[PDB]
């Protein structure tokens, strides 16, 4: 009972090699943090305007009011994550070699709901670290800076909350961020049977993977697909939440990548 | 095991069959002149809408035509709102659970289910109507008002690509049950057996779609991620509707209270 498993077997593994060596603060790491282990430290943790003061200091982190400048923070950090996330796609068998055009365009839609999905591993019911994970933000505090930027996280806690539940480990997102991102179904794109190839490989592969590394969750494959519906509507409110930023903030600059990704859409 | 997923297929493809009139074959039938015996009545035009009215009976007049389109397709939603409720209740496990999640799982779920059937009576040059006696052009429906021309256009862009996994009613009968039991819904108070239920929908699910299309086995993935499409469509029409909630008879407005 060992045919075409081999193939898809083999595909995992690849995968799974290229988002270590791609992504420097895996859901391993960030768990062995979050839950007290041994094998690493423990982070500070910001849960206010005091708190976040003496933060500068403790942790440092490459950087006028607090809530731009914690929103300054994010966009630098997503900035570097889709540099992270655009290296893991290269690695994707056959995504180079399909028309450039469409690399761009999977590269422009995928990586949000990529950095979402991802994101739910830095975070837990309370928070989320930062600081490649030297730091831990709560999730009141957050909630809780003006008007409009408290508003940026809570869906993507909730999100986190729910797609914790899974319990995942870094071998299944690897797969899941690869279906991600050959999604044939996006806007513009000039040569989708191709991509669609792909992607079927892809599932057959995280199918295999997700029998074998939790044989006792069943239907955990038809579970997590379905999660795509929750992190579109992540993404949506997040660009509304930006035109309002954009209109309010008119001496506040938006990173030139991200303007390009979240230009027209 | 795999015997107790083929009865359940059974089961709901039976009870599907008695549940809605206008299966997916007979529509397919009617679409391709399969059955020369009734083709349908064409409505292209304004004025070919004007005799529709009056070939085919139609239950829902009482005179702005792109209205009185619109209070057509919500009488039939009504009506399948009420096919898929009988469906429900022949699936196993459903009637014994707590009464108020049976309610809210329907009230979720209805949407999703009709734009799903409706890819069934539709091609992408229009959409059968009125138990199938007629059809109604795409470029009519485009062709439409400010709030109302562009109501339809997003299920047939769903209904096209749907249309493509190429599911017959068996198929469907099962991909229906999944959708009507998802521990997702807002509100709900027992989540556990629902899900249970969903499993056991879902394994039979997957067999149909490996026996019944053996040569494209990751169809059950395909038809998965379609599931997403659809809760998209009933963002995007909810939101619609409060474009139109703008107004356009009281004990009317009762019937149609969603
Ligand atoms: C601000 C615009 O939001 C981004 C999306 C986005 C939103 C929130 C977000 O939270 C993470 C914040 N975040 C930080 C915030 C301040 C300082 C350091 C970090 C940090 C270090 C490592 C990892 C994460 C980190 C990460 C990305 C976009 O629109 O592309």
């Amino acid at each position: 009972l060992n045919p075409e498993s081999a193939d898809l077997r083999a595909l995992a593994k690849h995968l799974y090699d290229s988002y270590i060596k791609s992504f420097p603060l895996t859901k391993a790491k960030a768990r062995a943090i979050l839950t007290g282990k041994t094998t690493d430290k423990s982070p500070f943790v910001i849960y206010d305007m005091n708190s976040l003061m003496m933060g500068e200091d403790k942790i440092k982190f490459k950087h006028k009011e607090v809530a731009i400048r914690i929103f300054q923070g994010c966009q630098f950090r997503s900035v570097e994550a889709v540099q992270e996330i655009t290296e893991y796609a290269k690695s994707i068998p056959g995504f180079v070699n399909l028309d450039l055009n469409d690399q761009v365009t999977l590269l422009k839609y995928g990586v949000h709901e990529i950095i979402y999905t991802m994101l739910a591993s830095l975070m837990n019911k309370d928070g989320v670290l930062i600081s490649e994970g030297q730091g831990f933000m709560t999730r009141e505090f957050l909630k809780s800076l003006r008007k409009p930027f408290g508003d940026f996280m809570e869906p993507k806690f909730e999100f986190a909350v729910k797609f914790n539940a899974l319990e995942l480990d870094d071998s299944d997102l690897a797969i899941f961020i690869a279906v991600i991102i050959l999604s044939g179904d996006r806007p513009g794109l000039l040569n989708v049977k191709p991509i669609e190839d792909i992607q079927d490989n892809l599932l057959q592969a995280l199918e295999l993977q997700l029998k074998l590394n939790h044989p006792e969750s069943s239907q955990l494959f038809a579970k997590l697909l379905q999660k795509m519906t929750d992190l579109r509507q992540i993404v949506t409110e997040h660009v509304q939440l930006l035109q309002v930023i954009k209109k309010t903030e008119t001496d506040m600059s938006l990173h030139p990548l991200l303007q390009e990704i979240y230009k027209d859409l």
